[PDB]
């Protein structure tokens, strides 16, 4: 059991084992400093989970975050390299601190930039997705502000499985019960605003964030109108002044005809007909990067608890468990 020391930072307590040095603030859920870590040489981000046991609702998203955090292992996932907790005993268990690489930057500080550039920050997104679904779990929340970029323009995905611009329509509205292409929606919001300097659908509100869309995309047609439930959804869509498609080909003029070929198959308003993230990573925009022996696969993920109700301690328990039997990377 490491010896662990602690400071005051930003008013707030940090104790972590003296393996790590030089804490320097800079989370969901917590707070994050950067810190040295001695034993490794690498420098690392640590998470101080914020009352991690304050309600039912946050221990059982304590557990969430630990339990997939310990199951991704992918260069563009963020996942565990340490996690530790000053508790010596589960009758003393309160605090939860998670270590991981530190990036040091998000996708808006590294933001207009070039082909080759967007080629590859969006080559990374969708491989680190096309792992993360594989696993069935869903981001929901994508945007420039959780991809963590590095100096070398290195990409890691953050904050996913924890859930306005980048939120698929269907979230919006709350329609057809969604599919792992939400993310791929953001994903394409996101390819937009690197081409071209801008958001692709600033709105103000969730109103006015669908009329935007909408602007872009068409209003619903017949087909996707079939798959709408809601008398509410389907009366508000259809009340709207009904609007074309435009061409893409027009819209992102200048881009490379391959990037928007491929937005196009990105921002389908339909979720049905919308591109996997496996299916993008073919797609020809990517012949520089696309390898498909190394766009690997997620081992099987139980969430089987997501579906139970239990009282905080034994959330808390389950929590500590997790904690207790973490293994290092080699
Ligand atoms: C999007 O990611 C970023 N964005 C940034 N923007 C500014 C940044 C500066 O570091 C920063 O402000 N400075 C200050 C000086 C110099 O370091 C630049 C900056 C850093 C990052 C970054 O690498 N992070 C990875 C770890 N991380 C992050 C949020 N939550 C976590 C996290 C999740 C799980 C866990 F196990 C541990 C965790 F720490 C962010």
């Amino acid at each position: 059991r490491p010896t662990f020391y602690r400071q005051e930072l930003n008013k707030t307590i940090w104790e972590v084992p003296e393996r790590y040095q030089n804490l320097s603030p800079v989370g969901a859920y917590g707070s994050v400093c950067a810190a040295f870590d001695t034993k490794t040489g690498l420098r690392v981000a640590v998470k101080k989970l914020s009352r991690p046991f304050q309600s039912i609702i946050h221990a059982k998203r304590t557990y969430r975050e630990l339990r997939l955090l310990k199951h991704m292992k992918h260069e563009n996932v963020i996942g565990l390299l340490d996690v530790f907790t000053p508790a010596r005993s589960l009758e003393e268990f309160n605090d939860v601190y998670l270590v991981t690489h530190l990036m040091g930057a998000d996708l808006n500080n590294i933001v207009k930039l070039t082909d080759d550039h967007v080629q590859f920050l969006i080559y990374q997104i969708l491989r680190g997705l096309k792992y993360i679904h594989s696993a069935d779990i869903i981001h929901r929340d994508l945007k420039p502000s959780n991809l963590a970029v590095n100096e070398d323009c290195e990409l890691k995905i953050l904050d996913f499985g924890l859930a306005r611009w980048y939120r698929a329509p269907e979230i919006m509205l709350n329609w057809m019960h969604y599919n792992q292409t939400v993310d791929i929606w953001s994903v394409g919001c996101i390819m937009a605003e690197l081409l071209t300097g801008r958001t692709l659908f600033p709105g103000t509100d969730h109103i006015d964030q669908l009329k935007l869309i909408l602007r872009l995309v068409g209003t619903p047609g017949a087909e996707l109108l079939k798959k709408i439930s809601s008398e509410s959804a389907r009366n508000y869509i259809q009340s709207l002044t009904q609007m074309p498609k435009m061409n893409f080909a027009n819209v992102f003029i200048g881009a490379n005809p391959l990037a928007v070929d491929l937005l196009e198959k990105m921002l389908v308003l339909d979720s049905d007909k919308r591109i996997t993230a496996a299916q993008a990573l073919a797609h020809a925009y990517f012949a520089q990067y696309h390898d498909p022996d190394d766009e690997p696969v997620a081992d099987p993920y139980d969430q089987s608890f997501e579906s139970r109700d239990l009282l905080i301690d034994e959330w808390k328990s389950l929590t500590y468990d997790e904690v207790i039997s973490f293994v290092p990377p080699p």
